[PDB]
């Protein structure tokens, strides 16, 4: 070990190999020394006790017992650190010179971990032989572990090839080098194990499963206990082990030196070793190994004293004194070694993509191809490319589309249509096959009569190319996004309303409102401003976190209630910090524009500081008046322009009048409407200027009356002809000005700032409609020949969807407050507004696990058992009985009912397995991180009682009735291409070929073989134990 030479100089010789230590640091008993690179002579580095870490103008520094700033190399608390010799600023993640040699100080704590061969600033990279290399100032290849322009980097010693996206062992230390070759230290490896007689007795009794616990799929974990050959009873007397003897693996074996060091120091601090001896990353391994064997003595004495091991379970594996457990304190066994986050880690810290390993035959897969623009989002990502999962998705769809029949023999209690949740995150083949189901079951492709009985929609725009190719479902129009530019912002922050003249998705036209006199041209679409998520969840989220301090995905009912109070107070004020401006105007656009199906959001009409439908919003009357006027008056062609005062003027002509010169039928006279919208609350007209609405040739010399007028304090609303009136001239033009018409207040145009309008809003309809005029157009049975399921025409436009929930509804405190009970009770209210399609929330039982917003407010999107729609105990919305009664009531009130189909993910599956994992982002793209690729313990097995009962149960019958669904099939779809030069995305026609699928394999419970991946779980890169020297996993 430590030995003096002839002259009394101290030198060090490794305790196992006998190799002299030179140019390195060694801890010996209590002291840490450096041994010079020349003669190997010792220099004692004094232990710094007392003193504290601080800051300076902001840079961390370290001050001694009496407050002096320390400079240079320092031995602090059994670590070596380096502080700039001028500023005293601590170095972290870089090199410093000592003894004219370079040492690296890791980025986490600034601890000295290694020697670096050289530091380079003046050479240059080259490409040779298909590799990247680095040439120094003399144009000579650089080799080994070096720093280049301040980055730690590694060039293969033999070739000079730079290493990228790999973990590399250099001189006994393990590093990761990223996609640019930029490195980071991970851990110091253990040299080699004791081979004394003591160690031979710690060896495992055998390799059988019964010798180890906390195993998964035959692999060992950090939590594993094992049966040794022998037990040092009470620390003194070796005996053969029995089948009742188990000891933690981590009392005898460590994955790296950091963990062994931390282990000895932890056991020190908890009374199982007392010694002046310091244990550091510079300790001789021989001493560390012996120290661990000595801790065993003290462990065995305490096991004899306490007649058991429960104290040791707690000591190593539970939180003690509000600290993480010993295991969880270790880098390789915690989230720090998973490198969470990144721009592609949209939720939950990001994702782990599953792959294959020869040692994991039960979780391997031949599939896992995303087959769409996106892959991961949340929780356990379902592999919807897998043929067995595709069959299961058809099973579940059929279940939902026959839920009343299936569960109660009630054929009037089944869902009619679907929303495809997270459509761009699931494989195109399952989307195409889903649309074939609906074609097979309901003949939607035969005519609008059938298609319009089953109006489905997806959560995407024009990028949902499987949905647009044959318009099997509505895509979302660009109105929301356009309105967010020009209407929803505070004064001074809106763009001009000219962006509302065309509805355009990344440069592609969905529909043009300017002079729309045609049909069957627009892409069938739905228009919204808000939804349960969109435009909402992160604004409430901010009132919550602001009033409370909680995070937007995880809070208590009490903190939520508080945030909602602030939220609604803000909503009802003119000056809004959290809430959207101009909401009634935007609804006016939605509810009068041609060539769309509008969707009403529940939360724009009702407030979540009340139970379902209890508290009307400030906008409620305006939206009711607009839905009422839509049903009575809205039909025919559209025109739209923005005048010289910035006012948007939108006219609908009435039934059968497509252009401004058409006369239509006798019905036309009393149909049509005009809308004037401004976004300038300071608008003032001069005395001579006019604002005109050109109502058209069917509306000459005609009396109009208001639906909506802008007032000082809000909006005046009128649902009858008893309203202020105005007259068209002999050309059909209504004329407004800065003066009132016939002394009628609020008939003049002027900008206004108030809680319901920030700019100007007026809606005018012809006087004289009969009490139940209905300007809607019925669907016909005429056959389609163009290949499209939905067609954007007067009949499709006559539909109206209601999204009948909000995330932030409170839990019901009584049966009568339950959402689904209240919906059934109020079914005629929806009919009277003209709702034709009732979009219910996802009805699946919430996992309740608080791992995301959806599983904290229990909205139905985060579930374990996708067949459990409220059996035994209710969901947030009611029981399975309450659901059937709701669907019944809606149907008897002439509405279709939408099932929110969530194929993307499953939450909270308790059964564990082991699968190969790499970090990935939403796109399914591998991230270059330190975690690399590791076997990983996943929470991947489960489902629930209803998945067990129903999954796969319908497949044999479905293959008999609709055999085509189980065949392979060629199909086309549109594919969104993004341009290099920053010009608009463009669409190309892709071909797909879905596989044949089986009907005889059920997914009764989920497992990893059927998943693409999972959100990161925080277990670490090395929770599944292996030999880090050679990468070999332990396996029973
Ligand atoms: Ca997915
Ligand atoms: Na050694």
């Amino acid at each position: 070990g430590l030995r003096q030479d002839s002259n009394g100089k101290l030198r060090y010789f490794d305790l196992t190999t006998g190799i002299q230590a030179k140019g390195q640091f060694v801890t010996i008993g209590q002291e840490t020394y450096y041994f010079s690179k020349d003669h190997g002579d010792a220099q004692l580095l004094p232990m710094v006790t007392e003193g504290h870490y601080g800051t300076i103008t902001t840079a961390w520094v370290y001050r001694d017992q009496n407050n002096t700033i320390l400079k240079g190399l320092q031995n602090i608390n059994g670590t070596l650190q380096f502080f700039d010799p001028y500023t005293g600023e601590q170095l972290k993640g870089g090199v410093a010179k000592y003894d004219d040699k370079l040492f690296y100080f890791e980025s986490g704590k600034g601890n000295l971990v290694s020697t670096v061969a050289g530091d380079y600033q003046d050479g240059h990279y080259i490409s040779q032989d298909g590799q990247t290399r680095y040439a120094d100032k003399q144009n000579q290849l650089v080799k080994g572990l070096v720093t280049v322009n301040g980055a730690l980097q590694y060039f293969d010693n033999a070739t000079g090839n730079q290493i990228k996206n790999q973990q590399v062992i250099v001189d006994g230390k393990t590093y990761y080098f990223d996609d640019k070759g930029n490195g980071e230290y991970l851990f110091t490896n253990t040299l080699d194990m004791s081979t004394n007689a003591f160690s031979t007795k710690n060896v495992a009794f055998n390799h059988d499963s019964s010798s180890f616990d906390h195993t998964v799929d035959g692999f060992l974990t950090a939590d594993t206990w094992y049966r040794p050959k022998s037990i040092l009873a009470n620390g003194t007397t070796w005996r053969d082990s029995t089948d009742k003897d188990m000891r933690p693996l981590i009392t005898v074996w460590w994955p790296n030196k950091n963990v062994q060091v931390n282990y000895l120091n932890f056991m020190k601090a908890n009374g199982l070793l007392t010694t002046a001896a310091q244990y550091t990353l510079h300790s001789d391994q021989y001493d560390l190994n012996q120290a661990a064997q000595d801790v065993q003595v003290a462990i065995e004495r305490r096991i004899a004293s306490e007649h058991g091991t429960d104290w040791l379970q707690k000591l190593l594996f539970e939180s003690q004194n509000n600290n993480p457990s010993f295991v969880k304190q270790q880098f390789i066994w915690n989230k720090d070694s998973e490198y969470h986050g990144g721009g592609d880690a949209w939720f939950q810290g990001g994702y782990l993509k599953y792959g294959n390993n020869p040692l994991t035959p039960t979780t391997n897969s031949d599939y896992r191809q995303p087959g769409n623009a996106f892959d991961f989002l949340l929780a356990n990502d379902v592999d919807n490319s897998n043929p067995v999962v595709q069959a299961e998705n058809l099973n579940w769809l059929h279940y939902l589309m026959n839920f009343g029949t299936i569960t109660a023999g009630q054929d009037d209690a089944n869902f009619d249509s679907i929303r495809i949740d997270a459509v761009d995150f699931i494989h195109n083949d399952t989307i195409q096959r889903t649309y074939d189901y609906l074609r097979d079951a309901y003949q939607v492709q035969q005519s609008e009569a059938k298609a319009n009985q089953h109006i489905s929609l997806v959560e995407a725009g024009l990028d949902a190319g499987t949905s647009t190719i044959h318009n099997d479902a509505l895509i979302e129009s660009n109105l929301r996004e356009a309105a967010t530019l020009s209407l929803t912002n505070e004064p001074g922050k809106n763009k001009p309303l000219t962006n509302m003249l065309q509805d355009v998705d990344g440069g592609t036209l969905i529909t043009d409102h300017t002079q729309n006199s045609t049909e069957n041209q627009a892409t069938p679409n739905y228009s919204i401003i808000h939804a349960h998520d969109k435009g909402v969840q992160e604004k409430v989220g901010a009132a919550i976190t602001d009033a409370t301090g909680a995070d937007w995905t995880n809070f208590t009912d009490e903190q939520l209630k508080a945030g909602l109070e602030l939220f609604y107070k803000d909503q009802r004020a003119t000056n809004k910090k959290y809430n959207s401006y101009n909401i009634p105007s935007i609804y006016a656009l939605m509810l009068t524009n041609k060539d769309t199906v509008p969707r009403m959001y529940y939360g724009d009409m009702y407030q979540d500081d009340g139970q379902y439908m209890a508290n009307k919003s400030i906008y409620y009357d305006a939206l009711v008046s607009l839905m009422t006027a839509r049903k009575s008056y809205v039909s025919g062609g559209q025109t739209m322009s923005v005048d010289n005062h910035g006012l948007l003027k939108s006219v609908r002509f009435g039934k059968d009048a497509m252009t401004a010169n058409d006369l239509g039928t006798s019905a036309t006279r009393t149909e049509g409407l005009g809308v004037i919208i401004g976004n300038d609350p300071k608008l003032q007209l001069n005395d001579s200027d006019k604002v005109t609405l050109d109502m058209g040739a069917a509306h000459k010399n005609q009396k109009y009356r208001a639906v909506i007028l802008t007032t000082r304090d809000g909006l005046a609303t009128f649902n009858s002809d008893q309203a202020p009136t105005a007259w068209t001239n002999d050309q059909g033009t209504l004329t407004f000005s800065n003066q009132e018409i016939n002394g009628q207040d609020n008939t003049q145009i002027r900008g206004v700032a108030n809680p319901q309008v920030s700019g100007y809003l007026a809606v005018w309809v012809p006087v004289g409609a009969s009490d139940n005029q209905d300007a809607r157009t019925a669907a016909t049975t005429t056959e389609n020949h163009d290949g499209k399921v939905l067609h954007s025409n007067a009949a499709l436009d006559s539909n109206l969807i209601y999204e009948g929930f909000s995330n932030f509804q409170p839990k019901a405190t009584t049966h009568d407050e339950l959402t689904n009970v209240v919906i059934a009770k109020n079914a005629d209210v929806f009919n009277n507004w003209g709702i034709t399609s009732f979009e219910m929330a996802p009805q699946y039982r919430s996992s309740g696990d608080h791992t995301f917003l959806d599983s904290t407010i229990d909205n139905g999107y985060a579930f374990t058992d996708r067949y459990d729609l409220g059996f035994n105990t209710p969901t947030k919305y009611g029981t399975d009985g309450d659901l059937r009664a709701t669907i019944q009531a809606l149907h008897h009130a002439n509405m279709q009912v939408m099932a929110d189909v969530v194929d993307n993910q499953v939450y909270n599956l308790p059964g564990k397995e082991v699968v190969s994992a790499t970090r990935a982002g939403v796109y399914g793209n591998d991230d270059a991180t330190g975690f690399g690729t590791q076997l990983y313990v996943t929470n991947s097995v489960g489902g629930g009682q209803y998945q067990e009962k129903y999954a796969g149960q319908y497949l044999e019958a479905l293959k008999a009735k609709y055999p085509d669904l189980f065949e392979g099939k060629a199909y086309d779809y549109w594919y969104k291409n993004y341009a290099n030069d920053g010009s608009n995305p463009y669409y190309t026609l892709s071909h797909g070929d879905r596989e044949s699928i089986p009907a005889d394999v059920a997914i009764k419970q989920w497992s990893a073989k059927y998943m693409n991946g999972t959100n990161v779980l925080g277990n670490g890169m090395g929770y599944v134990l292996k030999d880090w020297h050679n990468g070999q996993y332990f396996k029973l």
